[PDB]
Protein backbone atom coordinates (compact mmCIF):
# COMPACT_ATOMS: atom_id res chain seq x y z
CA UNK A 1 0.00 0.00 0.00
CA UNK A 2 3.19 2.48 -0.41
CA UNK A 3 2.39 2.56 -4.37
CA UNK A 4 0.95 6.67 -3.51
CA UNK A 5 4.53 7.70 -2.42
CA UNK A 6 5.85 7.31 -5.63
CA UNK A 7 7.44 10.38 -7.10
CA UNK A 8 9.66 11.53 -8.93
CA UNK A 9 11.89 12.98 -6.45
CA UNK A 10 10.78 10.79 -3.36
CA UNK A 11 13.87 9.80 -1.27
CA UNK A 12 15.26 6.48 -2.69
CA UNK A 13 14.23 7.20 -6.62
CA UNK A 14 16.07 5.83 -8.35
CA UNK A 15 16.62 5.42 -12.66
CA UNK A 16 20.63 3.89 -13.04
CA UNK A 17 22.73 1.79 -11.05
CA UNK A 18 25.97 1.35 -12.18
CA UNK A 19 27.66 -2.21 -11.63
CA UNK A 20 31.09 -3.58 -11.85
CA UNK A 21 31.85 -7.92 -12.76
CA UNK A 22 33.84 -9.80 -10.17
CA UNK A 23 37.31 -11.07 -11.63
CA UNK A 24 38.69 -14.20 -10.65
CA UNK A 25 41.13 -12.98 -8.82
CA UNK A 26 38.54 -11.90 -6.33
CA UNK A 27 38.81 -15.18 -4.33
CA UNK A 28 42.18 -15.43 -3.53
CA UNK A 29 43.24 -12.20 -3.88
CA UNK A 30 40.52 -9.91 -2.68
CA UNK A 31 40.89 -7.96 0.90
CA UNK A 32 39.24 -9.49 3.79
CA UNK A 33 38.67 -8.61 7.29
CA UNK A 34 39.31 -12.04 9.19
CA UNK A 35 40.23 -15.38 7.32
CA UNK A 36 37.50 -17.74 6.79
CA UNK A 37 36.09 -20.01 4.00
CA UNK A 38 37.46 -20.32 0.42
CA UNK A 39 35.71 -18.16 -1.85
CA UNK A 40 33.25 -19.92 -4.50
CA UNK A 41 34.12 -17.58 -7.39
CA UNK A 42 31.64 -19.07 -10.05
CA UNK A 43 28.69 -19.07 -6.72
CA UNK A 44 29.69 -15.51 -6.43
CA UNK A 45 29.06 -14.80 -9.97
CA UNK A 46 26.17 -16.04 -10.18
CA UNK A 47 24.73 -14.28 -6.89
CA UNK A 48 26.15 -10.87 -8.58
CA UNK A 49 24.16 -11.53 -11.78
CA UNK A 50 21.20 -12.58 -9.52
CA UNK A 51 21.55 -9.29 -7.94
CA UNK A 52 22.22 -7.23 -11.10
CA UNK A 53 18.82 -8.69 -12.24
CA UNK A 54 16.98 -7.09 -9.70
CA UNK A 55 18.35 -3.74 -10.11
CA UNK A 56 17.87 -4.16 -14.21
CA UNK A 57 15.54 -6.49 -14.93
CA UNK A 58 12.86 -6.61 -12.24
CA UNK A 59 13.18 -3.38 -11.10
CA UNK A 60 13.88 -1.63 -14.70
CA UNK A 61 17.21 0.92 -13.73
CA UNK A 62 19.34 0.82 -16.44
CA UNK A 63 22.16 -0.45 -15.55
CA UNK A 64 25.87 0.39 -16.40
CA UNK A 65 27.63 -2.79 -16.20
CA UNK A 66 31.47 -2.33 -15.96
CA UNK A 67 33.74 -4.85 -16.94
CA UNK A 68 36.11 -6.72 -14.02
CA UNK A 69 39.83 -6.23 -14.13
CA UNK A 70 41.96 -8.94 -13.20
CA UNK A 71 44.59 -6.57 -11.45
CA UNK A 72 41.80 -5.10 -9.40
CA UNK A 73 40.21 -7.68 -6.94
CA UNK A 74 37.90 -6.09 -5.36
CA UNK A 75 36.72 -3.93 -8.16
CA UNK A 76 33.45 -5.27 -7.85
CA UNK A 77 32.61 -3.50 -4.84
CA UNK A 78 31.58 0.20 -6.85
CA UNK A 79 29.92 1.67 -3.56
CA UNK A 80 33.60 2.54 -1.82
CA UNK A 81 34.77 4.29 -5.32
CA UNK A 82 31.94 6.84 -5.62
CA UNK A 83 29.24 9.23 -3.80
CA UNK A 84 26.48 10.13 -5.76
CA UNK A 85 23.79 12.72 -4.87
CA UNK A 86 21.43 14.56 -6.61
CA UNK A 87 23.30 15.73 -10.11
CA UNK A 88 26.66 15.26 -8.68
CA UNK A 89 29.46 12.81 -8.42
CA UNK A 90 32.31 12.86 -5.95
CA UNK A 91 35.04 10.54 -6.90
CA UNK A 92 36.60 9.13 -4.15
CA UNK A 93 40.25 8.20 -2.85
CA UNK A 94 39.59 4.66 -1.29
CA UNK A 95 41.44 4.12 2.04
CA UNK A 96 43.42 0.93 0.51
CA UNK A 97 45.93 2.85 -2.01
CA UNK A 98 45.89 -0.22 -4.57
CA UNK A 99 41.74 0.10 -5.14
CA UNK A 100 42.57 3.90 -6.40
CA UNK A 101 43.12 2.76 -9.76
CA UNK A 102 39.26 1.40 -9.52
CA UNK A 103 37.68 5.13 -9.72
CA UNK A 104 39.08 5.44 -13.08
CA UNK A 105 36.59 3.44 -14.84
CA UNK A 106 33.79 4.94 -12.78
CA UNK A 107 34.59 8.28 -13.18
CA UNK A 108 34.20 7.48 -17.41
CA UNK A 109 31.06 5.83 -16.36
CA UNK A 110 29.90 8.94 -14.38
CA UNK A 111 30.97 11.61 -17.01
CA UNK A 112 28.92 9.36 -19.70
CA UNK A 113 26.09 9.65 -17.49
CA UNK A 114 26.87 13.91 -17.63
CA UNK A 115 27.05 14.46 -14.01
CA UNK A 116 28.76 16.65 -12.31
CA UNK A 117 32.11 15.43 -11.34
CA UNK A 118 34.29 16.25 -8.38
CA UNK A 119 37.62 14.31 -8.16
CA UNK A 120 39.50 13.62 -4.26
CA UNK A 121 42.93 13.87 -4.94
CA UNK A 122 44.15 15.62 -1.82
CA UNK A 123 47.07 13.28 -0.86
CA UNK A 124 45.68 13.45 2.68
CA UNK A 125 42.30 12.58 2.18
CA UNK A 126 40.49 8.63 1.91
CA UNK A 127 37.18 8.00 1.68
CA UNK A 128 35.13 4.87 0.98
CA UNK A 129 32.09 5.01 -0.24
CA UNK A 130 30.47 2.39 2.23
CA UNK A 131 31.50 4.66 4.86
CA UNK A 132 28.92 7.10 3.68
CA UNK A 133 25.11 6.81 4.64
CA UNK A 134 23.04 9.59 3.23
CA UNK A 135 19.55 9.75 5.01
CA UNK A 136 18.36 11.43 2.09
CA UNK A 137 18.68 15.19 4.90
CA UNK A 138 21.86 15.18 5.54
CA UNK A 139 24.89 12.68 5.70
CA UNK A 140 27.40 10.61 8.02
CA UNK A 141 30.18 9.54 7.02
CA UNK A 142 32.41 7.13 9.16
CA UNK A 143 35.80 8.32 10.33
CA UNK A 144 37.54 4.55 10.09
CA UNK A 145 40.44 2.73 8.64
CA UNK A 146 39.46 3.77 5.89
CA UNK A 147 37.87 7.47 5.84
CA UNK A 148 39.04 9.96 7.92
CA UNK A 149 38.76 13.82 8.55
CA UNK A 150 39.96 15.39 5.51
CA UNK A 151 37.92 13.35 3.14
CA UNK A 152 35.05 14.15 5.23
CA UNK A 153 35.35 17.58 4.84
CA UNK A 154 35.95 17.12 0.74
CA UNK A 155 32.49 15.54 1.07
CA UNK A 156 30.86 18.13 2.83
CA UNK A 157 32.38 20.75 0.34
CA UNK A 158 31.21 18.82 -2.75
CA UNK A 159 27.75 18.37 -1.31
CA UNK A 160 26.92 21.86 -0.15
CA UNK A 161 23.61 21.28 0.00
CA UNK A 162 23.37 18.72 2.87
CA UNK A 163 24.66 18.73 6.34
CA UNK A 164 27.44 16.46 7.31
CA UNK A 165 28.50 14.97 10.67
CA UNK A 166 30.85 12.48 11.65
CA UNK A 167 30.95 9.32 13.32
CA UNK A 168 33.59 7.15 14.37
CA UNK A 169 33.84 3.54 13.10
CA UNK A 170 35.28 0.49 14.91
CA UNK A 171 38.25 -1.79 14.46
CA UNK A 172 37.84 -3.17 10.58
CA UNK A 173 34.44 -1.76 9.63
CA UNK A 174 32.57 0.35 7.69
CA UNK A 175 29.82 2.71 8.95
CA UNK A 176 27.80 0.47 6.74
CA UNK A 177 28.83 -2.12 7.78
CA UNK A 178 25.71 -2.56 10.91
CA UNK A 179 23.39 0.31 9.08
CA UNK A 180 21.82 1.43 5.73
CA UNK A 181 18.26 3.50 4.99
CA UNK A 182 15.32 1.06 5.29
CA UNK A 183 12.88 3.75 4.21
CA UNK A 184 11.96 7.68 4.49
CA UNK A 185 13.67 8.46 7.86
CA UNK A 186 14.07 4.83 8.86
CA UNK A 187 17.47 3.59 9.71
CA UNK A 188 17.87 -0.22 9.66
CA UNK A 189 20.49 -1.25 12.29
CA UNK A 190 22.35 -3.64 14.17
CA UNK A 191 22.47 -5.14 17.93
CA UNK A 192 25.94 -5.18 18.71
CA UNK A 193 27.27 -2.21 21.00
CA UNK A 194 29.34 -1.03 18.02
CA UNK A 195 26.15 -0.78 15.80
CA UNK A 196 24.17 0.81 18.95
CA UNK A 197 27.05 3.17 19.99
CA UNK A 198 26.73 4.58 16.08
CA UNK A 199 23.44 4.84 15.88
CA UNK A 200 23.46 7.21 18.90
CA UNK A 201 25.75 8.99 17.97
CA UNK A 202 23.94 9.81 14.51
CA UNK A 203 20.50 10.25 16.81
CA UNK A 204 22.24 13.39 18.97
CA UNK A 205 23.80 15.01 16.05
CA UNK A 206 21.10 15.20 14.02
CA UNK A 207 18.15 17.73 14.01
CA UNK A 208 15.34 15.54 14.02
CA UNK A 209 15.06 11.70 15.08
CA UNK A 210 15.01 9.06 12.96
CA UNK A 211 13.19 5.75 12.80
CA UNK A 212 15.06 2.73 13.27
CA UNK A 213 14.56 -1.20 12.67
CA UNK A 214 16.70 -3.14 14.20
CA UNK A 215 17.62 -6.39 13.20
CA UNK A 216 20.10 -9.07 15.51
CA UNK A 217 22.36 -9.29 12.40
CA UNK A 218 24.54 -6.06 12.08
CA UNK A 219 25.68 -7.63 8.50
CA UNK A 220 21.62 -7.93 7.55
CA UNK A 221 21.23 -4.18 8.50
CA UNK A 222 23.03 -3.30 5.25
CA UNK A 223 20.03 -3.11 2.66
CA UNK A 224 18.93 -1.25 -0.28
CA UNK A 225 16.12 1.11 -0.19
CA UNK A 226 14.37 2.40 -3.61
CA UNK A 227 11.49 3.76 -4.42
CA UNK A 228 10.01 2.57 -7.72
CA UNK A 229 7.28 4.03 -10.20
CA UNK A 230 4.34 1.85 -9.91
CA UNK A 231 5.32 0.28 -6.33
CA UNK A 232 6.89 2.65 -3.97
CA UNK A 233 9.16 1.29 -1.35
CA UNK A 234 11.14 -1.30 -2.45
CA UNK A 235 13.73 -3.23 0.10
CA UNK A 236 16.47 -5.81 -1.15
CA UNK A 237 17.67 -7.50 2.14
CA UNK A 238 19.46 -10.59 2.91
CA UNK A 239 17.73 -14.05 2.62
CA UNK A 240 15.75 -15.47 5.53
CA UNK A 241 18.31 -18.64 4.27
CA UNK A 242 21.27 -16.53 4.79
CA UNK A 243 19.74 -14.85 8.41
CA UNK A 244 16.55 -15.83 9.51
CA UNK A 245 15.50 -13.66 12.48
CA UNK A 246 16.83 -10.27 10.61
CA UNK A 247 14.58 -11.11 7.38
CA UNK A 248 11.35 -11.89 9.84
CA UNK A 249 12.17 -8.24 11.22
CA UNK A 250 12.37 -6.57 7.63
CA UNK A 251 8.82 -8.43 7.15
CA UNK A 252 7.00 -6.40 9.72
CA UNK A 253 7.51 -3.86 6.64
CA UNK A 254 4.08 -4.80 5.29
CA UNK A 255 4.09 -1.31 2.78
CA UNK A 256 7.52 -2.72 1.28
CA UNK A 257 7.85 -4.68 -1.62
CA UNK A 258 10.93 -6.82 -0.34
CA UNK A 259 13.20 -8.58 -2.40
CA UNK A 260 15.78 -11.56 -1.13
CA UNK A 261 19.17 -11.24 -2.18
CA UNK A 262 21.42 -13.53 -1.25
CA UNK A 263 25.25 -12.72 -0.91
CA UNK A 264 26.61 -15.28 1.06
CA UNK A 265 30.01 -15.91 -1.26
CA UNK A 266 30.85 -12.10 -1.35
CA UNK A 267 29.94 -11.70 2.19
CA UNK A 268 32.92 -13.85 2.94
CA UNK A 269 35.11 -10.41 1.88
CA UNK A 270 33.04 -8.28 3.37
CA UNK A 271 31.02 -7.76 0.29
CA UNK A 272 27.30 -6.86 1.55
CA UNK A 273 24.88 -5.61 -0.42
CA UNK A 274 25.15 -1.58 -0.85
CA UNK A 275 28.45 -2.18 -1.43
CA UNK A 276 27.73 -3.80 -5.00
CA UNK A 277 25.94 -0.56 -6.98
CA UNK A 278 26.44 3.02 -7.42
CA UNK A 279 22.39 4.25 -7.69
CA UNK A 280 21.68 7.41 -9.54
CA UNK A 281 18.56 9.33 -10.54
CA UNK A 282 18.46 11.33 -13.66
CA UNK A 283 15.38 13.19 -13.28
CA UNK A 284 13.35 13.55 -17.37
CA UNK B 1 23.18 -57.75 -28.82
CA UNK B 2 20.66 -59.81 -26.28
CA UNK B 3 23.74 -62.54 -26.84
CA UNK B 4 25.85 -60.18 -24.74
CA UNK B 5 24.11 -60.13 -21.86
CA UNK B 6 26.72 -60.87 -19.08
CA UNK B 7 26.78 -60.43 -15.04
CA UNK B 8 30.59 -58.90 -15.96
CA UNK B 9 29.72 -57.06 -19.09
CA UNK B 10 30.93 -53.77 -19.61
CA UNK B 11 28.24 -51.24 -18.79
CA UNK B 12 26.42 -54.03 -16.25
CA UNK B 13 24.62 -52.12 -13.70
CA UNK B 14 22.50 -53.57 -11.11
CA UNK B 15 21.43 -49.85 -9.18
CA UNK B 16 21.97 -46.14 -9.69
CA UNK B 17 21.91 -43.36 -7.21
CA UNK B 18 20.33 -39.82 -8.28
CA UNK B 19 19.09 -36.95 -6.99
CA UNK B 20 16.07 -35.31 -6.99
CA UNK B 21 16.30 -30.90 -8.31
CA UNK B 22 15.27 -28.33 -5.64
CA UNK B 23 13.23 -25.40 -6.93
CA UNK B 24 16.43 -23.35 -6.27
CA UNK B 25 17.81 -24.71 -9.09
CA UNK B 26 16.43 -22.49 -12.04
CA UNK B 27 17.90 -19.43 -10.94
CA UNK B 28 20.68 -20.23 -8.83
CA UNK B 29 22.33 -23.26 -10.48
CA UNK B 30 25.97 -22.28 -11.70
CA UNK B 31 26.02 -22.20 -15.42
CA UNK B 32 28.40 -21.61 -18.27
CA UNK B 33 26.71 -19.03 -20.21
CA UNK B 34 23.63 -17.25 -19.64
CA UNK B 35 20.60 -18.14 -21.72
CA UNK B 36 16.89 -18.99 -21.17
CA UNK B 37 14.88 -19.17 -18.24
CA UNK B 38 14.72 -22.73 -16.56
CA UNK B 39 11.19 -23.98 -16.09
CA UNK B 40 11.78 -25.90 -13.11
CA UNK B 41 8.86 -27.79 -13.65
CA UNK B 42 9.41 -29.26 -16.88
CA UNK B 43 12.95 -29.69 -15.64
CA UNK B 44 11.25 -31.74 -12.83
CA UNK B 45 9.02 -33.78 -15.58
CA UNK B 46 12.19 -34.45 -17.53
CA UNK B 47 14.50 -35.63 -14.79
CA UNK B 48 11.50 -37.81 -13.27
CA UNK B 49 11.33 -39.62 -16.91
CA UNK B 50 14.71 -40.17 -16.59
CA UNK B 51 14.43 -42.10 -13.60
CA UNK B 52 12.01 -43.75 -14.92
CA UNK B 53 13.99 -45.12 -17.98
CA UNK B 54 16.69 -46.43 -15.20
CA UNK B 55 14.15 -47.78 -13.02
CA UNK B 56 11.48 -48.95 -14.50
CA UNK B 57 12.44 -49.57 -18.00
CA UNK B 58 15.23 -50.66 -17.13
CA UNK B 59 14.88 -52.86 -14.00
CA UNK B 60 18.07 -50.83 -12.18
CA UNK B 61 17.39 -50.56 -8.32
CA UNK B 62 17.02 -46.76 -8.02
CA UNK B 63 18.07 -44.69 -4.80
CA UNK B 64 16.87 -41.42 -5.14
CA UNK B 65 18.17 -39.01 -2.40
CA UNK B 66 16.20 -35.88 -1.75
CA UNK B 67 17.34 -32.77 -2.94
CA UNK B 68 18.23 -29.60 -0.97
CA UNK B 69 17.21 -25.89 -1.30
CA UNK B 70 20.85 -25.11 -0.44
CA UNK B 71 22.67 -27.13 -3.10
CA UNK B 72 21.08 -25.89 -6.11
CA UNK B 73 23.44 -28.05 -8.42
CA UNK B 74 22.39 -31.32 -6.17
CA UNK B 75 20.57 -32.83 -8.77
CA UNK B 76 24.00 -33.87 -10.78
CA UNK B 77 25.34 -36.44 -8.54
CA UNK B 78 28.10 -37.69 -10.88
CA UNK B 79 30.19 -34.36 -9.97
CA UNK B 80 30.45 -36.22 -6.34
CA UNK B 81 31.24 -39.64 -6.87
CA UNK B 82 33.58 -42.17 -9.71
CA UNK B 83 32.54 -45.68 -8.55
CA UNK B 84 34.50 -48.52 -9.93
CA UNK B 85 33.43 -52.40 -9.18
CA UNK B 86 32.87 -52.34 -5.71
CA UNK B 87 34.79 -48.90 -4.89
CA UNK B 88 33.25 -45.43 -4.77
CA UNK B 89 35.84 -42.78 -5.12
CA UNK B 90 33.58 -39.80 -2.98
CA UNK B 91 35.11 -36.70 -4.85
CA UNK B 92 35.95 -33.31 -3.99
CA UNK B 93 33.96 -31.14 -6.34
CA UNK B 94 36.20 -28.24 -8.06
CA UNK B 95 33.40 -25.67 -6.87
CA UNK B 96 33.60 -25.53 -3.29
CA UNK B 97 29.89 -24.73 -2.54
CA UNK B 98 28.97 -28.29 -4.20
CA UNK B 99 31.07 -30.11 -1.91
CA UNK B 100 28.33 -30.52 0.91
CA UNK B 101 26.70 -32.35 -1.55
CA UNK B 102 29.37 -35.48 -1.13
CA UNK B 103 27.09 -36.02 2.48
CA UNK B 104 24.58 -37.93 1.29
CA UNK B 105 26.05 -39.31 -1.71
CA UNK B 106 28.78 -41.03 1.05
CA UNK B 107 25.60 -42.09 3.08
CA UNK B 108 23.61 -43.69 0.00
CA UNK B 109 27.04 -45.44 -1.44
CA UNK B 110 27.71 -46.53 2.41
CA UNK B 111 24.36 -48.49 2.42
CA UNK B 112 25.34 -50.13 -1.14
CA UNK B 113 27.59 -51.53 1.23
CA UNK B 114 30.63 -50.29 -1.02
CA UNK B 115 34.82 -49.57 -0.14
CA UNK B 116 34.50 -45.52 0.31
CA UNK B 117 37.49 -43.71 -0.13
CA UNK B 118 37.34 -40.11 0.57
CA UNK B 119 39.00 -37.37 -1.29
CA UNK B 120 39.66 -34.99 1.08
CA UNK B 121 43.13 -33.43 0.34
CA UNK B 122 42.91 -29.91 0.44
CA UNK B 123 44.89 -29.48 -2.62
CA UNK B 124 42.82 -31.72 -4.89
CA UNK B 125 39.62 -31.20 -6.76
CA UNK B 126 37.98 -33.62 -9.11
CA UNK B 127 34.45 -33.18 -10.83
CA UNK B 128 32.93 -36.90 -11.54
CA UNK B 129 31.96 -35.28 -14.90
CA UNK B 130 35.85 -35.05 -15.75
CA UNK B 131 36.13 -39.17 -15.71
CA UNK B 132 35.08 -40.69 -18.41
CA UNK B 133 36.02 -44.41 -17.87
CA UNK B 134 36.06 -46.96 -21.38
CA UNK B 135 36.35 -50.19 -19.16
CA UNK B 136 39.73 -51.06 -19.84
CA UNK B 137 41.20 -47.32 -18.26
CA UNK B 138 40.46 -44.15 -17.03
CA UNK B 139 40.62 -40.49 -18.62
CA UNK B 140 40.32 -37.84 -16.62
CA UNK B 141 40.09 -33.83 -18.22
CA UNK B 142 42.33 -31.69 -16.29
CA UNK B 143 39.84 -28.27 -16.41
CA UNK B 144 38.71 -25.48 -14.48
CA UNK B 145 37.20 -28.24 -12.25
CA UNK B 146 39.79 -31.17 -11.95
CA UNK B 147 42.94 -30.50 -11.53
CA UNK B 148 46.15 -32.87 -11.36
CA UNK B 149 46.55 -33.52 -7.47
CA UNK B 150 42.59 -34.89 -8.27
CA UNK B 151 43.33 -37.13 -11.40
CA UNK B 152 46.64 -38.41 -9.14
CA UNK B 153 44.07 -39.43 -5.75
CA UNK B 154 41.73 -41.02 -8.35
CA UNK B 155 44.69 -43.23 -9.94
CA UNK B 156 45.96 -44.16 -5.62
CA UNK B 157 41.96 -44.90 -5.74
CA UNK B 158 41.09 -47.26 -8.88
CA UNK B 159 44.40 -49.44 -8.40
CA UNK B 160 43.32 -51.95 -11.07
CA UNK B 161 43.39 -49.54 -13.95
CA UNK B 162 45.65 -46.98 -15.81
CA UNK B 163 45.03 -43.47 -15.57
CA UNK B 164 45.82 -40.58 -17.99
CA UNK B 165 44.76 -36.98 -18.08
CA UNK B 166 43.83 -35.15 -20.79
CA UNK B 167 43.65 -31.15 -20.96
CA UNK B 168 40.02 -29.49 -21.37
CA UNK B 169 39.26 -25.93 -22.16
CA UNK B 170 36.99 -23.65 -21.26
CA UNK B 171 33.62 -24.07 -19.29
CA UNK B 172 33.84 -27.70 -20.06
CA UNK B 173 34.03 -31.33 -18.60
CA UNK B 174 35.92 -34.30 -20.16
CA UNK B 175 32.02 -35.63 -21.23
CA UNK B 176 30.42 -32.22 -22.33
CA UNK B 177 31.71 -33.83 -25.92
CA UNK B 178 32.19 -37.73 -24.77
CA UNK B 179 31.04 -40.71 -23.33
CA UNK B 180 30.90 -44.44 -23.86
CA UNK B 181 28.76 -45.58 -26.32
CA UNK B 182 29.42 -49.66 -26.08
CA UNK B 183 32.39 -52.01 -25.46
CA UNK B 184 35.45 -50.18 -27.34
CA UNK B 185 33.17 -47.58 -28.69
CA UNK B 186 33.24 -43.51 -27.78
CA UNK B 187 30.73 -41.20 -29.10
CA UNK B 188 32.65 -37.98 -29.88
CA UNK B 189 31.73 -34.22 -30.92
CA UNK B 190 32.61 -33.18 -33.88
CA UNK B 191 34.01 -29.86 -32.89
CA UNK B 192 38.12 -29.17 -32.68
CA UNK B 193 37.75 -29.39 -29.12
CA UNK B 194 36.29 -32.67 -28.84
CA UNK B 195 38.67 -34.26 -31.74
CA UNK B 196 41.64 -33.03 -30.31
CA UNK B 197 40.91 -34.32 -26.75
CA UNK B 198 40.00 -37.93 -28.79
CA UNK B 199 43.38 -38.19 -30.40
CA UNK B 200 44.66 -37.14 -27.47
CA UNK B 201 43.44 -40.44 -25.63
CA UNK B 202 44.33 -42.33 -28.78
CA UNK B 203 47.83 -41.35 -28.59
CA UNK B 204 48.32 -42.23 -24.84
CA UNK B 205 46.39 -45.68 -24.97
CA UNK B 206 47.38 -49.02 -25.20
CA UNK B 207 44.90 -50.14 -27.71
CA UNK B 208 42.63 -48.08 -30.40
CA UNK B 209 38.63 -47.19 -29.59
CA UNK B 210 36.33 -47.59 -32.39
CA UNK B 211 34.02 -44.41 -32.46
CA UNK B 212 31.00 -42.77 -33.14
CA UNK B 213 31.37 -38.92 -34.21
CA UNK B 214 27.91 -36.94 -33.78
CA UNK B 215 28.05 -33.45 -35.06
CA UNK B 216 26.66 -31.92 -31.73
CA UNK B 217 29.20 -31.67 -28.99
CA UNK B 218 26.48 -31.63 -26.25
CA UNK B 219 24.80 -35.22 -27.98
CA UNK B 220 27.52 -36.60 -27.20
CA UNK B 221 27.21 -37.36 -23.67
CA UNK B 222 24.98 -40.42 -23.52
CA UNK B 223 24.67 -43.48 -20.97
CA UNK B 224 25.47 -47.39 -21.92
CA UNK B 225 24.53 -50.04 -20.18
CA UNK B 226 24.52 -53.69 -20.71
CA UNK B 227 21.20 -55.21 -18.96
CA UNK B 228 20.01 -58.47 -18.91
CA UNK B 229 17.87 -60.09 -21.27
CA UNK B 230 18.78 -56.91 -23.57
CA UNK B 231 22.51 -56.34 -24.31
CA UNK B 232 23.02 -53.11 -25.39
CA UNK B 233 21.00 -50.35 -24.37
CA UNK B 234 21.75 -46.55 -24.79
CA UNK B 235 20.10 -43.41 -23.43
CA UNK B 236 20.71 -40.31 -26.26
CA UNK B 237 19.48 -36.99 -26.43
CA UNK B 238 16.04 -36.83 -28.64
CA UNK B 239 15.45 -36.13 -32.56
CA UNK B 240 13.70 -33.06 -31.13
CA UNK B 241 16.66 -31.78 -29.11
CA UNK B 242 19.47 -32.96 -31.52
CA UNK B 243 18.26 -34.64 -34.61
CA UNK B 244 21.43 -34.92 -37.03
CA UNK B 245 22.86 -36.40 -33.80
CA UNK B 246 20.10 -38.82 -33.24
CA UNK B 247 20.39 -39.83 -36.48
CA UNK B 248 23.73 -41.16 -35.53
CA UNK B 249 22.87 -43.11 -33.30
CA UNK B 250 19.94 -44.81 -34.84
CA UNK B 251 23.22 -46.56 -36.63
CA UNK B 252 23.69 -48.50 -33.67
CA UNK B 253 21.44 -51.08 -35.36
CA UNK B 254 21.93 -53.86 -31.68
CA UNK B 255 21.12 -51.08 -29.82
CA UNK B 256 18.31 -50.21 -27.69
CA UNK B 257 18.20 -46.62 -28.10
CA UNK B 258 16.14 -44.56 -25.76
CA UNK B 259 15.74 -41.15 -26.46
CA UNK B 260 15.81 -38.70 -23.33
CA UNK B 261 14.80 -35.30 -23.28
CA UNK B 262 16.78 -33.14 -21.30
CA UNK B 263 16.25 -29.63 -22.47
CA UNK B 264 15.44 -27.37 -19.17
CA UNK B 265 18.78 -29.01 -17.29
CA UNK B 266 20.79 -28.21 -20.27
CA UNK B 267 20.37 -24.30 -20.08
CA UNK B 268 22.75 -25.30 -16.79
CA UNK B 269 25.48 -27.43 -18.36
CA UNK B 270 23.08 -30.95 -17.17
CA UNK B 271 23.88 -33.70 -19.49
CA UNK B 272 22.59 -37.35 -19.40
CA UNK B 273 25.40 -38.47 -17.28
CA UNK B 274 25.41 -35.62 -15.06
CA UNK B 275 22.19 -37.26 -13.07
CA UNK B 276 23.40 -40.22 -12.07
CA UNK B 277 25.90 -42.39 -10.83
CA UNK B 278 25.67 -46.34 -11.47
CA UNK B 279 26.74 -49.34 -9.68
CA UNK B 280 27.05 -53.34 -10.45
CA UNK B 281 26.39 -55.17 -7.22
CA UNK B 282 27.76 -58.73 -8.13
Amino acid sequence: GAAGLGHPAAFGRATHAVVRALPESLGQHALRSAKGEEVDVARAERQHQLYVGVLGSKLGLQVVELPADESLPDCVFVEDVAVVCEETALITRPGAPSRRKEVDMMKEALEKLQLNIVEMKDENATLDGGDVLFTGREFFVGLSKRTNQRGAEILADTFKDYAVSTVPVADGLHLKSFCSMAGPNLIAIGSSESAQKALKIMQQMSDHRYDKLTVPDDIAANCIYLNIPNKGHVLLHRTPEEYPESAKVYEKLKDHMLIPVSMSELEKVDGLLTCCSVLINKKV
